[PDB]
């Protein structure tokens, strides 16, 4: 596999080892062979399990989730997906990775879309060796692959909102679930009505994943409520997942404002990593997938990979070239190469409004382009009435940095911004020029 131009799909079932005993073999061979290397984890948990299964190899730990500090000896790095393609929109040096591993290679956030573009096109150039692991590789249309154990799969109406009654099976069960659901405010309903019927319960969300998550491992839990940032190596010590087969859908309407459509049918893919939470023990089958709905190819026209594009034609690759999307997912977005290229400075407000003002990816490109500066929060108040973001069904107000209170109106709206009261609230603090 290491051989220099070729990518190879490490594509083993969920649960067969991929994480644990096929990445130190492939590390070793990759020092032995003196291979600059880059390994590519989709979180901060994934990157901690990713030390322990490494430990005592020479890598070096490019994150704050493991404590332990290089000492020059490593040619083997490790980072977050998000933090690679970070580094290369940033102005600081990326070495150029001979060999480029990208652990749970299904993640469709924009960062690990363009981290694969980027990616697969140096392969493409005959620059490089890259290795994606994942069971589920773009465009795969098994919602049920092979586990360690046998999956009781069992099709079922799955509640979407807190209920009293037609849902005893739920209830009645002894052992450990997790539970899909399309959003945060879902998960809070069926949580609170989890929770007035005597069950213990954990909610994680991307916002609050690192910190949550450790709740699973700290204590006694009877659900876990999640979104879709479980699919990404997320282990539990579960019997069973129940599975909305619902997510939302970030689109982009006439090019001027995003909404969230939905709650709409999930992937194959999606689906294939929820159950995979599951079956996982080759010595307990019979561990349960309730699933509520069917599939359905819900990537098409999904804003991520038009945000992919706007990152990817802000990297600098050679000269004016510029990378492709790897090819199984480039035909998900109606894009041209090169479209969203901005100039120095605006290239530079564009990176600095996702690092550091935390906004979605295509509304920093629209602050950017309109050649607004980062400290420019003008265009949070002047956007049309049908703009407004509502607080409570009240219209949201925030005091500006010049001290007078103002209707949170942008010119672009983005409804990622107040899809929850987290996300609204940093929007706020935003808003106010507080960060
Ligand atoms: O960049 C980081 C940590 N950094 C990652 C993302 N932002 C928050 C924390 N460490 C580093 C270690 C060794 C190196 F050689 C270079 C960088």
């Amino acid at each position: 596999m290491l051989k220099k131009k070729q990518l190879t799909v490490l594509d083993l079932h969920p649960g067969a080892g991929k994480t644990r005993r096929v990445l130190p073999e492939i590390v070793r061979e990759a020092i032995k062979k003196r291979l600059r290397t880059v390994i590519l984890a989709p979180t901060r948990v994934v990157a901690a399990e990713m030390e322990e299964a490494l430990r005592g190899l020479p890598v070096r730990y490019m994150t704050t989730a493991v404590n332990v500090t290089h000492s020059g000896t490593e040619i083997v790095d490790l980072m977050c997906h998000a933090t690679f393609t970070s580094r290369l929109l940033q102005p600081i040096r990326v070495p150029n990775y001979n060999l480029n591993i990208m652990d749970e290679a299904h993640f469709t956030d924009p960062s690990s879309i363009a981290a694969r573009g980027y990616i697969s096109t140096r392969v493409e150039m005959g620059e490089a060796a890259a290795i994606f692991m994942t069971a589920t590789p773009p465009g795969t249309r098994d919602a049920f692959p092979d586990s360690n154990s046998p999956i009781m799969d069992t099709e079922v109406e799955v509640p979407e909102r807190a209920w009293s009654s037609g849902f005893d099976w739920v209830t009645d069960h002894s052992g450990k679930t997790v539970w899909f659901v399309p959003s945060v405010r879902n998960g809070n309903e069926i949580a609170a009505c989890l929770t007035k019927a005597g069950k213990r319960v954990i909610q994680l969300s991307r916002k609050t994943f690192e910190t949550e998550f450790q709740k699973t491992k700290n204590q006694e839990w009877d659900f876990v409520i999640t979104t879709d940032i479980s699919e990404m190596g997320a282990n539990f010590k579960a019997d069973r997942v129940i599975d909305s087969r619902r997510c939302l859908k970030p689109v982009i309407l006439d090019g001027e404002r995003v909404i969230l459509a939905g709650p709409m049918p999930v992937t194959h893919a999606s689906a294939a990593q929820r159950r995979g939470r599951i079956g996982r023990n080759p010595n307990k089958p019979g561990d349960e997938y309730m699933y509520g709905g069917g599939c359905a190819e819900t990537d098409e026209g999904h804003a991520h990979w038009l945000e992919a594009r706007m990152l990817l034609d802000n990297i600098y690759l050679q000269d004016g070239l510029i990378a492709s999307l790897y090819r199984p997912e480039a035909d998900k977005v109606a894009a041209i190469e090169g479209e969203f290229k901005l100039r120095t400075e605006q290239r530079k407000t564009f990176v600095e409004l996702m690092k550091r003002g935390d906004l979605p990816v295509w509304l920093a490109y629209q602050v950017a382009s309109a050649g607004i500066t980062y400290t420019d929060r003008r265009w949070c108040f002047d956007g049309t009435t049908n703009n407004t973001i509502m607080e409570d069904s009240v219209p949201a107000e925030v005091w500006t940095k010049y001290g007078e209170k103002r209707v949170l109106k942008p010119r672009w709206m983005d409804a990622r911004v107040c899809s929850d009261h987290a996300a609204l609230k940093s929007f706020k603090e935003f808003a106010a020029g507080k960060r």
